[PDB]
Order: C-alpha cells, then structure tokens, then sequence
C-alpha cells in the first residue's frame, strides 16, 4: 500500500509499505528515499509518537494514510 | 506573550509564556493545563523536536507562534 510522509515544514513523499512493516522499518525506507538516519527520526500517527517496534497495522494506519516526520538533531 | 499549542490530530490551546522560559518550562505549563506529564510531551517548531534545556529565545520562538505538540507514551 501507499502512505504519505509529511514533515511539519510541508514536504511529503509516498512510501510503499506493508501493514506488517515496522515503524522501524518504515524508517529505514525512509533512509534509502531521503538519506535521514533512523535516530534522527520520529514517526506520528493520532497524535502520537509511534514506536519503532510496532507495526503499521498495530497502528491501525490505512492505505492512502499521512504519517508525519519530525526530526531530532542536537542544536538543531 | 501568548503562543498557541497544537496537538496534531488534536486540540489547540493558547499559552502564557516568556522568552526566556526553558521547553521544559513550557511543558511544565501544558502540564498546568492540560495534565500531560512533562516526560510524555515532545514540542516541535521549525520541523524539529526542541531540547529542554533550550529557551524560546533560543528558537526565535516569537508572540503568536504555534508550537506542534506530540505524545510519547510510556513504554
């Protein structure tokens, strides 16, 4: 299926994924796409930092849904 | 000076703050209205999660800004 990945900053990509995919693993799709380490980023769903070891279906995240991305870098 | 607080598929409110309040003190704030443990609270501007040890100032945070507000639950 397809998600959307949106920063707060207004870019979005499409990732395609699998309910059974990892938040983790969404991460690491997003590295191969964006070059944006793991530990750099955090995925939100409902409000909610999603963790990294639960699946997209634990999250109850549809086709065509948005995550969004919001980074953490020191000093930044 | 006011900022407003916004919680992504959620509610906004409205803060009173100063530039020299910490994030950690902002989340102290949210706390005081919202009853949201500091420690479940992640603030986000400019697209990135701030540090508690920063102030407002420290991010050019100004009156009527919007601070993203997310939660990190307990494990």
């Amino acid at each position: 299926m397809q998600i959307f990945v949106k920063t707060l900053t207004g870019k979005t990509i499409t990732l395609e994924v699998e309910p059974s995919d990892t938040i983790e693993n969404v991460k690491a799709k997003i590295q191969d796409k964006e070059g944006i380490p793991p530990d750099q980023q955090r995925l939100i769903f409902a409000g909610k930092q999603l963790e990294d070891g639960r699946t997209l279906s634990d999250y109850n995240i549809q086709k065509e849904s948005t995550l969004h991305l919001v980074l953490r870098l020191r000093g930044g």
